[PDB]
DNA sequence: CACCTCGGCTCAGTCTATTAGCTAGAGC
DNA sequence: GCTCTAGCTAATAGACTGAGCCGAGGTG
């Protein structure tokens, strides 16, 4: 094992010198390119020259005078001078000395560097790093060398070469992205080798590159690993190396240029490529060139590419690194940008700034870099074990202990040593020795460091640590480590030489080398074996941060790590809060964090983790005094802190998010390709397609279309890669038995050509997988797969639909759940959750969180020794049943569950899949199966048929909520259970006594009544559902069906319900649990066998005026039913069958003044108010824009009549009714009738113009007995169908009512009705009657017929009334009673019915004052100035109302006060969605109208109040 | 039947206005 | 590179409707 060090050593003890650079200029690759033949100064032959002690010549012709010098010496001009002049001739064109010796005087240098021929110089480390094996090569000297094996590209280099191919053809610009020391310069040489093919004649290159060194090295590169014969061209215009060191003719000027081609171009046998290797300086030479007509380049690279953009360089500088983008500047047929880094984060200017991470620099202009066409990253590479991972550990070295014991070297001054120098020091001895800090009994990690490179800003720092450092590490008291120091003041020759000292194998054990510097070997010969790279100070350029980062990439045999050290003081009295940002040695650390950022992919990952868990490649070590507390003791809070510092100030995170779009353009891209290939209904993958969705509609519904089936099939292709990553180490097949049909059909459709396209997404599932690794625990596995929830599934999956929704519930509610039914199987049925054969099941399981929190609960069992592991095995195993419609839910849920019981089991056995979870639709399951033999989901459906012949004794979940899709432009078919819905039928709805049964249809009561009948004889059920069914009108009948059933039911309401509550209502309900407008309630449902009567009612109300945390707290606090039993209370509903609110009084004795069914009632008939199904189109304070908006949607609708397929689109044209498309698919065309233009109150006090045309509105009810046409009058008291709770409220209208103008449907008792006057004329064709009934006015005896109505509407008005039958109109249509005097109503009632007739024409108050600044009345949206105050209002700029009593606001219609209406309804607002805007100044000709209707409504307001205060005493008979 | 018209009553959050906190820009 | 400022970007607070769709009732 020779080396040649050994060879050096061999001649030391002349011509056996000029042997080895005869074989060295032989074989080394880039001169065997370079020279055509070469020999020694006796065998040259006579046909050219003179009688120096090799020569040497090149395929230009030229002649080179070669020294060969062996000293041991000093190198003067003694030794050089003869030879300089031999040069002199005029047939030699140049010289190339070969020294032995790296020490040389200023004069050499300044000699070799002037000489007008060009003089280039070769070193030992030259020879010692060439291509050539010196171990096989020989001073027998038989001549012939072995030259070391070239590189091999590998297959991800491959993959480079192919994507650049294909890119190539279509665009000229394209960049190259590869990690640090994977191969990006051999790469790119085969790039070019493989795009020559192409050309035929000379394929011409231009190599760009910042310094020169990296010009000699990319030279020598490609001269070493080119397959093809190669012409190189080194052109040539802050430590760096001098352009005689290239070891190459150097080229000066474009005239040079253009000889050299000229040359090239008289050759005998031209080149397969004519690279130019260029540093960006000299752009502007080969821009001259090209001008004077040297050709255009057929590839340009551009290595290093980050840097052009400009605006880390020099301003004298910068413009050249740019100027590379233009064609005009070099002009190029193609070019290629490759770079490690893309995008350069670092610090803002200013320091006080809470953002410590900040891009700088991007190439995101794809203009003119082009598009990644390959990216290789970091993170990919470490994966593929081809780079070795790195290291950070910041070691802070404690001030205060140093201080105490390296006082000794701190007080003499002949050293230039301060606290901070002496700091770095014992830093770098600490970080090389691997040691552990403030935590085992040993003190290191451990074996130490052996080679590293350390950085300082400056020289003389770095000359003050390396010169002292042997001497102050001994005072600091295994392994004996030197330093040594290297700057630009050095030539090419001893640089090679300390990087031969540093990397030299033959270096023995117990010594490790240090090199310290700040600029120069930032760039230079790359070696494996370097242990780490140590910063001792900030940097000015972050560009040099991030190429020092980069020298520990390489992988070596004995490096498990490469390590990144930051030696840092903490100054003595520093605090936790401001550790990291306030001081200029910590500088450092950021520059490090941002040069990560720009390397590794999946470091915003590592940071986002530091949440919940320490990463491995980050440490932070606490350095006192050496081996055998002031700042040990806080330790673990500095430490903290730190993590905790980054976390905070590191900015914009935001991968997730961001691939997160780059993965719903695949998934666009995968469902298009299906619907390409579905065209074709005989091409046979079609066919098997065919059998994937026949499969799922046998597994889950017949509702699963075509497209349906390829969106599940494209969110499992982003979900399972997504778990694989989160879940890396698992039995590593998927033992998921959806998860393995569903790899079955795509790996059917890959023989189609169809791909999954996941070589993008690497980065994505790096990042992933970065969060997950160290973590262990399922509870924060959980945590994860929410944020990426939140972050990345919801904009993913995008593509395939917009809206997605998973419900996360409250784990406070979900314990509550689970414990209590452990509570009642124990009391009612003598047994336990742990029991034997006692089978729990989730119908609607979600993310599992039900069937986790029953294994936790057993696990907590367990812990109290009262249940075995043998016995939790048995549940998952056998007794819990888990079933999902949604597949992300069913992965999720999968997952969690078999990862929640892996952590139960300890050690006792490794991961276990659940075969209690199924895709499936749980009521379709017990529906009647159809056919289907060849199942991709055979293993599926056979698990839901194991779970079918299980008798089921336990029922948790919370099921969907939803009783109707929101509006009939969505087209939402509702799904049909016929054998459940039947059920549903015979039990709660043909017991209703509702008009309206719609939402006994729910799911959440579908979900019900599924889980009764499921249980049969006994069981439990305990849900989280919609509150509706406790108070809820429809639900009566289903109310007693219950207490038929279920032997207990508890009911814990936790309200929350806003929708159609008054503010007084709403603060009761409080907060809501699922931040919701819908109430909810905990039910928990028992049903014995033995148990024959009708059950009990146990109710608890969770509180008044609670946020949804204190809910929770609650809930968490009582645990069970059993611990809230105390506040419990039980109920006993009454013949109606109400448990809450129940009604009391006599007030089915009263008078009817409705009825649809009878001739009971006082009006033989009323009307809801009109409705219309799309009041945006239909009504509008602008008569001339319904008219407008009607005849878009006419014109829409006759131009597609007949055409279904128009649903699907939901235009701002029209929206649907159920009764239009019923219509519209039969045919019927419509056209615009001007006479059906109506006047009506849409809202109280509040007119507007209705479009009220029978083909265009969806219920008129009896408006065509009240309102024949928009001419016709009448006179109609408007009210609520049922109160709801509000206070009781009327209002007396003469146009046509809205039917929303009375909360759940407005009802209206009409003066008068209309019959056809049986007489052919269309202009008269309605005569008009009293809708009073006789006999019931004999009932209501004292009362004629002309003053009904004034009765009616007097009494409506009466505060007693509304507070006696509050609980009453509540739940039912008001009825009438008899009263002793009702002339005094009568009376009371025609003023108010005069008034509110007249509400808009009304006197202004007494104390009222209008101020107006300018005429203007226009109105945007009217208000009070501050929030609360009523003595005043704003009407706009220019006018305001002042000194209003605020008596008036006690006037309330509906829910919300009379002036409040005014104020709510006129102010203009535009629908986004429709495009329409409803103007309140388009309603009247009068400016001043909105102005007068609310200074009128304010004096009604009074008016109304005064009389109802003269109203009697409310007196029966 | 065959097909239309009528009677409800209930509905798994979404908007606008405010405002703390932070930054990007202008002149030094 | 700073010190101040008017302007954005967030969270944070505050305000708060229209119409779907099962089933009964009509009519020739
Ligand atoms: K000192
Ligand atoms: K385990």
């Amino acid at each position: 094992k020779q080396t040649f060090d050994d060879l050096i050593n061999q001649i030391n003890t002349g011509t056996l010198f000029e042997k080895l650079t005869l074989a060295y200029l032989k074989n080394e690759p880039t001169y065997k390119a370079l020279y055509q033949n070469v020999w020694l100064l006796s065998e040259v032959p006579e046909s050219y020259g003179i009688p120096v002690d090799l020569v040497a010549e090149q395929k230009n012709g030229d002649l080179v005078a070669i020294q060969a010098k062996f000293y041991t010496n000093k190198v003067g001009k003694s030794e050089i001078n003869s030879f300089v002049a031999e040069l002199g001739k005029s047939y030699y064109q140049r010289g190339l000395i070969v020294s032995t010796m790296d020490d040389w005087n200023s004069n050499a240098r300044e000699t070799i560097d002037q000489n007008e021929k060009g003089i280039e110089i070769i070193g030992l480390s030259d020879l010692r790093n060439s291509q050539i094996d010196w171990s096989q090569f020989n001073f027998e000297r038989p001549e012939n060398v072995v030259v070391k094996k070239p590189k091999k590209l590998r297959d991800y280099q491959q993959t480079a070469k192919e994507n650049a191919l294909a890119h190539f053809k279509e665009n000229d610009r394209g960049q190259l992205i590869m990690a640090p020391g994977t191969g990006k310069t051999f790469t790119s040489l085969k790039i070019s080798e493989a795009l020559s093919k192409d050309k035929d004649g000379p394929f011409k290159v231009l190599y760009l590159v910042p310094s020169i060194q990296l010009l000699t090295q990319t030279l020598r590169g490609w001269n070493n690993d080119t397959e093809l014969t190669m012409t190189s061209m080194a052109v040539t215009s802050t430590e760096d190396i001098k352009a005689s060191d290239i070891g190459y003719p150097a080229t000066t000027s474009s005239k040079k240029i253009l000889q050299n081609w000229h040359d090239f171009e008289s050759l005998p046998k031209q080149t397969d490529m004519l690279v130019v290797f260029s540093t960006y300086q000299s752009i502007e030479v080969i821009g001259e060139a090209q001008k004077e007509g040297f050709p255009e380049f057929d590839f340009i690279i551009s290595d290093e590419a980050h840097r052009t953009t400009g605006a880390h360089e020099a301003a004298k500088e910068a413009s050249a690194f740019s100027k590379v983008h233009s064609n005009n500047n070099v002009k190029g047929l193609k070019r290629m940008y490759q770079t490690a880094t893309p995008k350069i984060y670092g610090e803002s200017a200013k320091k006080n700034a809470k953002d410590k991470s900040i891009l700088l620099s991007s190439m995101d202009d794809e203009s003119k870099y082009g598009e990644v066409f390959f990216r290789m990253g970091f993170g990919q590479a470490v994966s593929r074990d081809i780079l070795t991972d790195y290291k950070v550990m910041v070691l802070a070295v404690d001030e205060a202990a140093i201080q105490k014991d390296m006082q000794r070297t701190l007080a003499d001054p002949e050293n230039g040593l301060n606290i901070d120098d002496v700091g770095r020091i014992v830093g770098i001895w600490n970080g090389m020795m691997r040691r552990n800090g403030y935590k085992k009994n040993s003190p290191y990690d451990g074996a130490p460091l052996e080679r590293a490179i350390a950085f300082t800003r400056t020289i003389e720092e770095s000359k003050k640590v390396s010169s002292q450092f042997e001497e102050v590490v001994n005072e600091y008291i295994s392994i004996h480590l030197s330093m040594r120091h290297a700057d630009g003041q050095m030539n090419a020759l001893q640089k090679g030489e300390v990087l031969d000292w540093l990397a030299n194998p033959n270096k023995p054990a117990d010594e490790a080398r240090i090199v310290s510097n700040v600029r120069f070997l930032t760039e230079g010969i790359d070696i494996p074996t370097l242990d780490a790279v140590i910063f001792l100070s900030p940097k000015k350029s972050q560009v040099d941060i991030v190429q020092a980062v980069g020298r520990i990439m390489r992988k070596a045999e004995g490096k498990d790590y490469g390590y990144i050290i930051l030696p840092i003081v903490i100054p003595t009295g520093e605090k936790p809060e401001t550790i990291l940002d306030n001081n200029k040695n910590y500088e450092t650390v950021w520059q490090v964090i941002n040069a990560l950022r720009s390397v590794d992919e999946r470091f915003e990952a590592m940071i986002d983790k530091l949440n919940m868990a320490k990463p491995k490649q980050l440490k932070v070590i606490g350095v006192g005094s050496s081996p055998d507390t002031e700042l040990e003791f806080e330790w673990d809070k500095f430490e903290g802190a730190i993590f905790g510092k980054i976390v905070q100030k590191v900015g914009d995170r935001k991968y997730l998010e961001n691939w997160s779009k780059d993965v719903a353009k695949i998934a666009e891209r995968q469902i298009n390709w299906i619907k390409n290939k579905l065209s074709d209904k005989k091409d046979p993958i079609s066919l098997e397609f065919k059998k994937f969705v026949s499969s799922l509609q046998h597994n889950i519904n017949d509702s699963i279309d075509e497209k349906q089936a390829a969106e599940m099939l494209s969110q499992h292709l982003i979900t399972k890669p997504i778990f694989e990553a989160l879940f890396s180490e698992y039995s590593f097949v998927n033992q998921n038995p959806v998860s393995q049909a569903m790899e079955s059909i795509v790996s059917e459709l890959e023989k189609a050509g169809f791909a999954k396209e996941q070589e993008n997404l690497e980065p994505l599932y790096e990042s992933v997988r970065m969060r997950a690794e160290g973590i262990e625990k399922a509870e924060d596995k959980q945590k994860i797969i929410v944020t990426l929830y939140d972050k990345f599934f919801k904009t993913a999956f995008k593509a395939t639909t917009e809206r997605l929704g998973i419900v996360f519930t409250p784990i406070e509610v979900v314990d509550f759940i689970v414990h209590s039914v452990d509570d009642v199987l124990k009391k009612h049925f003598g047994k336990s959750l742990a029991s034997k054969d006692v089978h729990i099941l989730d119908p609607f399981t979600g993310t599992g969180t039900f069937i986790v929190r029953t294994l936790t609960y057993l696990k907590e069992q367990m812990d109290a020794g009262e249940i075995s592991l043998a016995d939790i095995t048995r549940k998952f195993m056998k007794e819990l049943h888990a079933n999902e419609i949604v597949l992300l839910s069913y992965y999720i849920a999968a997952i969690n569950i078999e990862s929640t019981f892996d952590e139960i089991n300890g050690d006792e056995e490794g991961y276990v899949p659940f075969e209690g979870i199924v895709l499936t639709d749980t009521f379709e399951s017990t529906e009647t199966e159809d056919t289907l033999d060849d199942d991709y989901f055979g293993t599926n459906d056979e698990r839901l048929k194991r779970q079918q012949k299980v008798p089921i004794t336990v029922i948790m979940g919370n099921p969907p909520y939803s009783a109707k899709q929101k509006n009939e432009d969505g087209n939402q078919i509702r799904t049909t259970y016929e054998k459940l819905d039947a059920s549903l039928q015979n039990s709660w709805v043909e017991t209703s006594t509702a008009t309206n049964k719609n939402n006994l249809f729910d799911s959440y009561i579908r979900a019900m009544r599924w889980s009764s009948d499921r249980i049969s004889d006994n069981g439990v059920i305990g849900f989280i559902t919609n509150n509706s069914f406790i108070d809820g009108n429809a639900m009566d009948g289903m109310r007693q069906s219950l207490l038929e059933e279920f032997s207990d039911i508890y009911v814990l309401n936790l309200k929350g319900g806003i929708r159609g509550k008054t503010k007084d209502q709403s603060a009761l309900e409080g907060g809501n649990i699922f931040d919701i407008m819908t109430g909810v309630t905990i039910i928990m449902l028992i049903k014995k066998s033995d148990y024959t009567v009708e059950g009990r009612i146990h109710y608890l109300d969770i509180g008044n005026n609670l946020d949804k945390y204190q809910k929770l707290e609650k809930l968490k606090n009582w645990k069970s039913l059993n611990g809230a039993t105390s506040e419990f209370q039980n109920i006993i509903p009454n013949e109606k069958g109400d448990w809450i609110n129940q009604r009391n009084s006599n007030f089915d004795e009263l008078i009817s003044l409705g009825n649809k069914k009878g001739s009971d009632s006082l009006f033989i008939d009323y009307t809801g108010g009109l409705k219309t199904g799309r009041d945006n189109w239909s009504w509008n304070f602008s008569k001339e824009q319904v008219e407008l908006s009607m005849k878009s949607s006419i014109d829409y609708y006759n131009q597609y009549l007949g055409d279904t397929n128009i649903y699907k689109e939901d235009v701002p044209d029209i929206s649907w009714t159920r009764s239009l498309k019923q219509r519209f698919e039969r045919r019927e065309t419509q056209s615009w009738q001007g006479e059906r233009m109506y006047l009506g109150m849409y809202r109280p006090f509040t007119k507007k113009h209705v479009y009220y045309a029978q083909a265009w509105i969806d219920r008129q009810y009896q408006m065509t007995k009240v309102l024949p046409s928009s001419t016709s009058s009448n006179l109609m008291i408007s009210l609520s169908n049922k109160t709801g709770g509000k206070q009781f409220s009327t209002l007396i209208v003469d146009v046509l009512p809205d039917v929303n103008l009375f909360t759940g449907g407005s009802q209206n008792l009409p003066k008068y009705l209309y019959r056809n006057n049986d007489t052919g004329n269309l202009f008269d064709n309605s005569e008009k009657y009293s809708a009073i009934r006789h006999e019931v006015l004999n009932k209501l005896p004292n009362l004629s017929e002309e003053d009904a109505m004034y009765y009616v509407y007097g009494l409506f008005h009466s505060i007693q009334y509304g507070k006696v039958y509050y609980e009453d109109l509540a739940k039912s249509f008001p009825k009438i009673p008899n009263v002793k005097h009702k002339e005094k109503y009568i009376k009371i009632g025609k003023e108010l019915a005069d008034l509110h007739l007249n509400y808009e024409n009304q006197p202004i108050c007494e104390g009222i004052d209008v101020q107006i600044s300018e005429l203007n009345y226009r109105v945007k949206k009217m208000k009070h100035p501050k929030k609360g105050v009523l003595d005043t209002i704003i009407y706009n700029e220019s006018i305001t109302i002042k000194n209003i009593p605020e008596k008036a606001y006690e006037y309330v219609v509906n829910g919300r006060p009379a002036i409040e209406w005014i104020i709510n309804q006129y102010q203009v607002k535009t629908d986004k969605k429709s495009g329409i805007t409803d103007d309140p100044n388009e309603f009247s000709d009068d400016p001043k109208y909105i102005l007068n209707l609310l200074l009128s409504v304010i004096t009604v307001s009074m008016r109304t109040l005064e009389l109802i205060d003269e109203l009697p005493e409310f007196e029966i008979q």
